[PDB]
RNA sequence: AACCCAGAGCUAGCUGGUUCUCCCCGAAAUGCGUUGAGGCGCAGCAGUUGACUGGACAUCUAGGGGUAAAGCACUGUUUCG
């Protein structure tokens, strides 16, 4: 048969890789995983409820 | 305000750490607000993608100010006769 189990595949742009952030600086993402330094948005958890506006009175109340 | 076990990998806007390679582009530490000030949201500045534009650099001209300088005609201050 033409089509056969070893010389298929994907047609190119419709599988990326995707990102292993966390595996050395070179892959691009770096050591920090491209979050910057300490801060509240590079914590491990739940960060800001979206609409948040740091204590200020969001625009969903106003 | 005992000890052990469980809820419990409690929570930690705080520290520390976050692993291979090459290529291209490339910041910001400013403003507003905040039970906020070493945090966050928006704007500003990056990257990437798309659309619409033709400007940028240089030269000349025009337009309104009230700073430097200058001055004592006003408001104050001041020397001598
Ligand atoms: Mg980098
Ligand atoms: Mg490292
Ligand atoms: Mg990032
Ligand atoms: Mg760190
Ligand atoms: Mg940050
Ligand atoms: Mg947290
Ligand atoms: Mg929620
Ligand atoms: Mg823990
Ligand atoms: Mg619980
Ligand atoms: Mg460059
Ligand atoms: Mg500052
Ligand atoms: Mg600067
Ligand atoms: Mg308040
Ligand atoms: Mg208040
Ligand atoms: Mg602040
Ligand atoms: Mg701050
Ligand atoms: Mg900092
Ligand atoms: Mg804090
Ligand atoms: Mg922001
Ligand atoms: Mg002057």
């Amino acid at each position: 048969t033409r089509f056969r189990l070893d010389n298929l595949g994907p047609q190119p742009g419709s599988r990326k890789k995707g990102k292993r952030k966390g595996r050395g600086h070179a892959a691009g993402q770096g050591g920090s995983c491209g979050f910057g330094m300490r801060g509240q948005k590079s914590r491990s958890g739940p960060g800001i409820m979206r609409g948040f506006e740091g204590g200020q009175m969001p625009l969903y109340r106003r």
